[PDB]
């Protein structure tokens, strides 16, 4: 019962602790997902070693060879026993990996600047002066890539024509793109809440375009999946997931 847990750096889910003296092993990290992993470990009774996903991606399937990358691929390859991260539960992913029930719910929305006349995805879709995109090889990118809704297909045609420019490596790169250029970022609503509380000139535009949840990923057939679902439901009912979110979102900014 010693497990390897894969994750990815993403504020406020997983971040390096700030320390004068270097820290080692799991002690290096903090954040909402680290707190969740600690609780799961206590409830389920396993120890673990946190590994950061080597390719730095959440996970998407290659058009050409059907192969996955990112944390999803780490689970398929058995490089990790669990992925404890803001990993979106999606039908395409469910075909190759298992997820616990969700520990947080959210949807794709738009991060942009306040006071503009952009009010929705439809407003972005119909123009080209304001660029827009998403994190490369993550769920939001895959949503647009596969959607048959005209508005979202129109946005994918745009994003996919300027991929090198608008599809970014991380939420951090997308936030900087928003701050340094005329760009709207398609990102998950939980993360937008965090970002806008720290940059008062930024805001969510429109509502949630879809609805999904984050769950702990496991290789298909893992005995840990059902046990982790049970632990999450218990944490949820006890109010612990709500406290954890307040602790890291610090709804104090702005
Ligand atoms: N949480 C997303 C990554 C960020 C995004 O796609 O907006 C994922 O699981 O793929």
């Amino acid at each position: 019962r010693s497990l390897i847990v894969t994750t990815i750096l993403e504020e406020p889910y997983v971040l390096f602790k700030k320390s004068d003296k270097p820290l080692y092993g799991n002690d290096r990290f903090e954040g909402y997902c680290i707190d969740l992993l600690r609780e799961l470990s206590t409830i389920l009774g396993f120890t673990y070693e946190i590994r950061l996903v080597e390719d730095g991606k959440y996970g998407a399937q290659d058009d050409v060879n059907g192969q996955w990358n990112g944390m999803v691929r780490e689970l398929i390859d058995h490089k990790a026993d669990l992925a404890v991260a803001p990993l979106a539960i999606t039908y395409v992913r469910e075909e190759v990996i298992d997820f616990s029930k969700p520990f947080m719910t959210l949807g794709i929305s738009i991060l942009y600047r306040k006071g503009t006349p952009i009010d929705s995805a439809d407003d972005l879709a119909k123009q080209t002066k304001i660029e827009y995109g998403a994190v490369e090889d993550g769920a939001t990118m895959t949503f647009f890539k596969k959607s048959k809704i005209s508005t979202y297909d129109k946005m994918w045609a745009f994003m996919s024509s300027r991929r090198q420019s608008v599809l970014v490596k991380s939420n951090e790169e997308g936030i900087q793109r928003v701050l340094t250029s005329d760009y709207a970022f398609l990102m998950e609503s939980t993360t937008i809440e965090f970002v806008t509380q720290r940059n008062c000139n930024l805001t969510q535009i429109g509502g949630l375009i879809d609805s999904k949840g984050y769950g702990v990923g496991t290789p298909m057939g893992s005995p840990y999946r059902d046990k982790i679902t049970l632990a999450i439901l218990k944490l949820q009912e006890q109010g612990k997931l709500h406290m954890m979110k307040e602790k890291w979102w610090r709804g104090n900014g702005c």
